[PDB]
């Protein structure tokens, strides 16, 4: 009965307390989901003054309940059947030849509003490499991230590599971990295999003043026939 609550546009609240090599830094973000379509619209701000990292690092951490699952494939959509009641969400991003973020985050409703409440933990980063040294453009490529049931646990597993785009025409990979159990008791539905196609959108206010993101986000669910 989760997925009753998306039918319409769903108000979006996110936070995230991060900590990279010790540079500690707030993100507040906010905007719809339209999950009929499987779009977001949202804005991001460093509340704290200037990201440590690059913005394209934190695009995977900043909502999967608004992906777009077709017909045919209903019954396995985890993340709305965890709704209102919602899920966490725990990460481990592995930063070729640099370091790796620790996340785990929560998604539930608050009132009306979808919350992402998450808790970032960022080490063994090199000064000079791709992340702390800001090397990456600001841009970001398509994927598809996979998705597996974890029947033991009630829940899903993901996993998937990110190709960010290094200005010097090189390719910086994360290898991502991701784990999600429901937070409630209620029945979730449990998946079969398969994927969601992502495609993401960096744009800029040109009147903010705040080191920011602007992102829309297009997420669809594919990989079963029938």
């Amino acid at each position: 009965k989760g997925e009753e609550l998306f039918t319409g546009v769903v108000p979006i609240l996110v936070e995230l307390d991060g900590d990279v090599n010790g540079h500690k830094f707030s993100v507040r973000g906010e905007g719809e989901g339209d999950a009929t379509n499987g779009k977001l619209t949202l804005k991001f701000i460093c509340t704290t003054g200037k990201l440590p990292v690059p913005w394209p690092t934190l695009v995977t951490t900043l909502v999967l309940c608004f992906a777009r699952y077709p017909d045919h494939m209903k019954q396995h959509d985890f993340f709305k059947s965890a709704m209102p009641e919602g899920y966490v969400q725990e990460r481990t991003i592995s930063f070729k030849d640099d370091g790796y973020y620790k996340t785990r985050a929560e998604v539930k409703f608050e009132g009306d509003t979808l919350v992402n409440r998450i808790e970032l933990k960022g080490i063994d980063f090199k000064e000079d490499g791709n992340i702390l040294g800001h090397k990456l453009e600001y841009n970001f490529n398509s994927h598809n991230a996979y998705i597996t049931a974890d029947k033991q646990k009630n829940g899903i597993k993901s996993n998937f590599k990110i190709r960010h785009n290094v200005e010097d025409g090189s390719v910086q990979l994360a290898d991502h971990y991701q784990q999600n159990t429901p937070i409630g008791d209620g029945p979730v539905l449990l998946p079969d295999n398969h994927y969601l196609s992502t495609q993401n959108a960096l744009s800029k206010d040109p009147n903010e003043k705040r080191d920011h993101m602007v992102l829309l986000v297009f997420v669809t669910a594919a990989g079963i026939t029938l």
